[PDB]
C-alpha cells in the first residue's frame, strides 16, 4: 500500500524527511527539552488534518502524553495561524494521559480500537503520537539488570507500534529525551538548538537517505522555515 506523507509544516525539514513524516513507520525524533521535538508533534497533530495538497492526509490525530506536554491551545493556535478552525481541529486530536508504563501500553491497545472504527470513514486516523515515549520506562525499569528488561519491554511496545502503523496505514510519531543502546523506530531525527532561533535536525544511522541537515524555526504557525 502506498506511503503517505504528512507535512512537518517546514520545507527543509520535509527535504530530509523525504516528503515528510511516513505512515506505516515510527518516525523518532529525539533531543534537549526545546529541541523543538514537542512543538513538531503538535504541528503534525494539526497538518495531518490538510488535504493532501496541502501536505496532509485527510485524518484525525491520536496523542499519548507521557510527560504533561500536551497543550490544547498551542493546537488552538497553530490551526488558527494556518487558516482552520481551531475548535475543530482540537476535537480532531484524541487525547490521552499515560499514568505508567503500564497504562501506555494499555493506550496502545485502545488506539486500535479507534483506529479500526475511524478506517473507513471521511477521516481515518493518520497520526499516533507518543510523546517522551521512553519516560515511565526510564522511570520505572532501574537498577541491576534493568537494562534487559527495560529494553525488552520498549521493544515490545514498540513493535506493538510498528503493527499499527502497518496494518493501518498510520504515522507513528515518537519523541524522547536525549548511546550504545538499541532502538527500533523507522527513522531517528535529531533535534538540536541552533543560532537565530533555528532548530536543528540531522538524520541518525539513516544510510539509505541522502547527507544534510535541515533548518526550521518555531512560529504561531508552529513549525516553518
Ligand atoms: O479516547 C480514546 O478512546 C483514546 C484511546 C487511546 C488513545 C491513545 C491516544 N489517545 C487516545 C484516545
Ligand atoms: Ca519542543
Ligand atoms: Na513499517
Ligand atoms: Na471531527
Amino acid at each position: 500500500a502506498t506511503i503517505g506523507r504528512i507535512s512537518t509544516g517546514s520545507k527543509s525539514l520535509d527535504k530530509l524527511l523525504g516528503g515528510g513524516i511516513e505512515t506505516q513507520a515510527i518516525t523518532e525524533v529525539f533531543g534537549e527539552f526545546g529541541s523543538g521535538k514537542t512543538q513538531l508533534a503538535h504541528t503534525l497533530a494539526v497538518m495531518v488534518q490538510l488535504p493532501p495538497e496541502e501536505g496532509g492526509l485527510n485524518g484525525s490525530a491520536m496523542y499519548i502524553d507521557t510527560e504533561n506536554t500536551f497543550r490544547p491551545e498551542r493546537l488552538r493556535e497553530i490551526a488558527q495561524n494556518r487558516g482552520l478552525d481551531p475548535d475543530e481541529v482540537l476535537d480532531n486530536v484524541a487525547y490521552a494521559r499515560a499514568f505508567n508504563s503500564n497504562h501506555q501500553m494499555l493506550l496502545v491497545q485502545q488506539a486500535e480500537d479507534m483506529i479500526k472504527e475511524l478506517l473507513n470513514t471521511d477521516r481515518p486516523v493518520k497520526l499516533l503520537i507518543v510523546d517522551s515515549l521512553t519516560s515511565h520506562f526510564r522511570s520505572e525499569y532501574i537498577g541491576r539488570g534493568a537494562l534487559a528488561e527495560r529494553q525488552q519491554k520498549l521493544a515490545k511496545h514498540l513493535a506493538d507500534l510498528h503493527r499499527l502503523a502497518n496494518l493501518y496505514d498510520i504515522a507513528v510519531f515518537v519523541t524522547n529525551q536525549v548511546h550504545i543502546l538499541a532502538h527500533s523506530a523507522t527513522l531517528r531525527v535529531y533535534l538540536r538548538k541552533g543560532k537565530g532561533g533555528k532548530r536543528i535536525a540531522r538524520l541518525i544511522d539513516a544510510p539509505h537517505l541522502p547527507e544534510g541537515e535541515a533548518v526550521f524555526s518555531i512560529t504561531e504557525k508552529g513549525i516553518e522555515d
